[PDB]
């Protein structure tokens, strides 16, 4: 049993902190909850702390800890994410919304004591003021996706590619193309994986007693040799 995997054997508290800027509209999101990697399960509540969120919350889901994925016993050697802990890894993405703007994100995820922390900076540009994103035309739900993972031996890390389908209110879909790079923060040995995928499902909801702009989130992720 590896060092990284032992950190995740039980329930781990999670803290998420995001600072964003989309077309100049600034905002901060704080999140709290917990992760149970044994079942690939995340439970989290996110609050926009600067008031009204200038984008739809669902567009932030991928940005807002894949170290909580479940790798089945036979795939444990492909779990780059836990192998980088506790020192952690940096996760960077470009998210490109079809016929609209893009997010660029840089995040550091690591332990601070017993807590798994995801700290993110986000910058969005090229967004249409009347588009699906700034126009808040996205439905408040979330589809299931396959995140595809390849080793990046040269950087001792991984890359990932996938397309998020955001249900639009008129019945169409808003496509968000994700290109992602992860590299370790420490220089201990990490696991470099063969091609595989993270099968992820996400359920979004609301706390009727919470008046602040927020998102409650339940997620299940399983690694598959698919």
């Amino acid at each position: 049993k590896s060092k990284g995997e032992e950190l995740f054997a039980g329930v781990v508290p999670i803290l998420v902190e995001l600072d964003g800027d989309v077309n100049g509209h600034k905002f901060s999101v704080s999140g709290e909850g917990e992760g149970d990697a044994t079942y690939g399960k995340l439970t989290l509540k996110f609050i926009c702390t600067t008031g009204k969120l200038p984008v739809p919350f669902p567009t932030l889901v991928t940005t807002l800890v894949q170290c909580f994925s479940r790798y089945p016993d036979h795939m444990k050697r492909h779990d780059f994410f836990k192998s980088a802990m506790p020192e952690g890894y940096v996760q960077e993405r470009t998210i490109s919304f079809k016929d609209d703007g893009n997010y660029k994100t840089r995040a550091e995820v690591k332990f601070e004591g017993d807590t798994l922390v995801n700290r993110i900076e986000l910058k969005g540009i090229d967004f249409k003021e009347d588009g699906n994103i700034l126009g808040h035309k996205l439905e408040y739900n979330y589809n299931s996706h396959n995140v595809y993972i390849t080793a990046d031996k040269q950087k001792n890390g991984i890359k990932a590619n996938f397309k998020i389908r955001h249900n639009i209110e008129d019945g169409s879909v808003q496509l968000a193309d994700h290109y992602q790079q992860n590299t370790p923060i420490g220089d201990g040995p990490v696991l470099l994986p063969d091609n595989h995928c993270l099968s992820t499902q996400t359920v979004l909801s609301k706390d009727p007693n919470e008046k602040r702009d927020h998102m409650v989130l339940l997620e299940f992720v399983t690694a598959a040799g698919i």
